[PDB]
């Protein structure tokens, strides 16, 4: 049940950002699709967040501050088995875990 | 305060490109809730990212087209499309990436 429609403009913010601006379409509530797409209404434009490239230690970090919102504070032991992470990268984790 | 220090189990890449994280003992059923894009994966007991990805104006902005037409549009880029701050070959590139 489509509906085809023609793009008036396609823009990159200053912020990166790039924005598809529908025909005649507006998607206020695009965010429920958790698609990460959001809907710029000053500009009534679909937008993509800032560009971002996430390395692993910034993921580790994310996954240590999640666990922490709820009551947990992870940490590293001498114990702790890594698997599958290259030695370049391991030193980068951990040295990820503690700052 | 409540705040429960706790050694990790392991720190796994598996073979999609997720990175694991196995607490030594506490679950995380409802961790999705945080909103952070973190889950848990119960049968092997980790918290993991997503699958990683390199930024792609291209990709991105097929997300975006794919986005709209879960909510029944079906975006195209006509002759009167307006490009402001597109360089040249990013243009054309996304010219592509609308296409395919």
């Amino acid at each position: 049940g489509m509906k085809q429609e023609f793009v008036a403009a396609i823009e990159i913010d200053g912020t990166g950002r790039i924005h598809v601006t529908p025909g005649e379409s507006q998607f206020p509530y695009i965010y429920r699709e958790a698609m990460e797409v959001s809907w710029n209404e000053s500009t009534r434009s679909l937008h993509s967040p800032v560009p971002r490239e996430w390395s692993y230690a910034q993921w580790l970090q994310q996954i240590f501050a999640a666990a922490s919102e709820q009551g947990v504070k992870l940490v590293l032991g001498p114990n702790t088995r890594w698997v599958n992470v290259p030695n370049e990268l391991r030193a980068e984790l951990t040295h990820a875990a503690a700052a």
